[PDB]
């Protein structure tokens, strides 16, 4: 029944009839592949629901010579495209100044970067803002305040959120508005400038521990120390790899689970949690199997993790979608790990159990629309689809519940994407991107067992094909293990 569907004539009427302040009808996508297809597809569906016009919000995509040559699907999907230099991403998708120049010349009113590339570079929203261009993500001020790993951990401690023992343990900031910030003098105290103090901090932290360079990433500038004897060599190896960068130390995550809490915030300080996900099964800094919601931790503890994630977001003035990752231990304790100031490729797991269109939520949020005025958010909280009545996310009268269970798996064998459909289960969707390479499969079920079963069946179907006639066999064995099937806490060995 569609009789109660409310629609407007255009983006302008939507913004005015929904308490927004900025009209966005043209968006520049600084990304390709599945990210670009996903972004356009999600928002277009929303445009159909709100304007009965799938193309009400036009899209412009950045295209490299390579992508255009392989006639990537995302290109044809866009209303317009702008050819850009090829080569590494620093010459295109991750080039902050290039993205901005394009956004202004078209011009568009907003930019979406997705994940990867420049999506976590605070200078992007910073430069966009200075040019009157909205960003479908957190503001630079929100990333400057949350800062890196050092800053955010310090911030977490200030809000009294448990953290792992590190060279910054105990540091806190002094804490109406005005987001929290970390003084440079406080920050430096969390870094180690030399082997000598590095050895003193490592003694109290205890081994094994990680020596990390904040400016480092993607397996770069990281090193694991097992003893005070190897510390010096390792510490200096990090200096050599990423010279001139601040360095901190952190206790190594023993046998813990990794839980993430999905966050969504508006431009008025409101924020809500969209349950969370479990990404414990990893293979050397790589999410292999993910579940939603998370169920390994008791609901009351997990709700506490949600409360901490929201306080952390509000205090720094976060805006848009984001993820707070926690470490859950065998006992029952948890510690803040980090906060991903952007959407991740696995956000659909959350979209499915919360029936929330994340990309469309991002777009409306950047238009100035308050959380309580988002249809999906109102329904999640059991309110009227089009009501204007504010919602108490703290103590709601209609406890929001997650619908079903989701299992996502990374599969392995540019901008070209291949949609995978299975004759087995109509409740599974997938894709993969040729260089071949990787992709992801997503499975839904009324409960965890049916979600796992649907996944196993679709994966068995993939094995039949040539490309994945072996590489997906380890996932099927993993998914059908007793320990996984029984949803046990001790499954760190599934990593092998
Ligand atoms: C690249 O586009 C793919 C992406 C599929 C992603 C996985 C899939 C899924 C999740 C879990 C298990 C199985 C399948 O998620 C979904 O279908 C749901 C959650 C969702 O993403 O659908 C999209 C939006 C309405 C919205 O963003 C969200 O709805 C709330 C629509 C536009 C479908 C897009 C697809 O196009 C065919």
């Amino acid at each position: 029944d569609l009789h109660r569907d409310f629609t407007v004539a255009s983006p302008a009427e939507f913004v005015t009839r929904f308490g927004g302040d900025r009209v966005i009808e043209k968006v520049l996508i600084a990304n390709n592949g599945i990210a670009a297809v996903k972004c356009m597809r999600s928002i277009r569906r929303w445009a159909y629901e709100m304007f009965r016009n799938e193309r009400a919000i036009r899209f412009v995509v950045m295209v490299t010579p390579e992508d255009l040559k392989a006639n990537a699907e995302y290109i044809k999907m866009a209303d317009h495209y702008v050819p850009v230099p090829g080569g590494p991403n620093n010459n295109n998708y991750a080039n902050v100044e290039l993205i901005v120049d394009i956004a202004k010349r078209i011009p568009v009113q907003a930019v979406w970067a997705g994940w990867g590339h420049a999506s976590e570079n605070p200078k992007l929203p910073e430069l966009l803002c200075k040019n009157g261009v909205a960003f479908l993500g957190p503001p630079s001020e929100a990333m400057w305040a949350l800062g890196d790993k050092i800053a955010s951990t310090v911030v977490a401690q200030t809000l009294q959120v448990p953290t792992l023992p590190w060279s910054g343990s105990g540091l806190t900031v002094e804490w109406q508005g005005k987001r929290i910030s970390v003084p440079e003098d406080v920050y430096d105290k969390g870094c180690v400038k030399d082997v000598d103090e590095g050895l003193e901090a490592a003694e109290r932290i205890g081994f094994p521990l990680m020596i990390k360079a904040s400016e480092g990433g993607g397996g770069k500038g990281i090193r694991k120390a097992e003893s005070a004897e190897d510390f010096p060599i390792l510490f200096r190896q990090v200096q050599s790899e990423i010279p001139g960068s601040p360095i901190f130390l952190m206790k190594l995550a023993q046998h813990a689970r990794h839980l993430e809490v999905q966050i969504l915030a508006d431009q008025y300080g409101n924020a809500v949690s969209l349950f969370g996900r479990d990404c414990s099964i990893q293979r050397r800094h790589q999410k292999i199997v993910e579940e939603a919601p998370a169920t390994i931790a008791p609901l009351a503890i997990f709700e506490f993790m949600e409360q901490c994630a929201i306080r952390l977001a509000k205090t720094v003035g976060y805006v848009s979608a984001g993820t707070v990752e926690y470490l859950y231990s065998q006992d029952g304790s948890f510690h803040f790990l980090e906060l991903n100031p952007r959407l991740q490729v696995e956000h659909p797991c959350t979209e499915m159990i919360a029936d929330v269109n994340l990309p469309a939520a991002q777009l409306q949020i950047a238009m100035g629309v308050p959380l309580h005025r988002l249809k999906d958010i109102r329904l999640l909280y059991g309110e009227s689809p089009w009501g204007v009545t504010p919602i108490s996310f703290e103590t709601p009268s209609n406890p929001p519940l997650a619908r079903g269970h989701v299992i996502a798996a990374r599969i392995t064998s540019s901008g070209t994407v291949q949609e995978l459909n299975f004759r087995s289960s109509k409740n599974v969707w997938g894709y993969f991107s040729v260089a071949s390479q990787f992709g992801h499969c997503f499975s839904w079920g009324e409960n965890r067992e049916e979600a796992i079963s649907n996944m196993v069946v679709a994966l068995k179907e993939l094995s039949i094909r040539g490309d994945f006639r072996t590489t997906v066999e380890y996932l099927i064995n993993l998914l059908e293990t007793e320990s996984f099937q029984n949803n046990d806490i001790d499954t760190g060995w599934l990593d092998y």
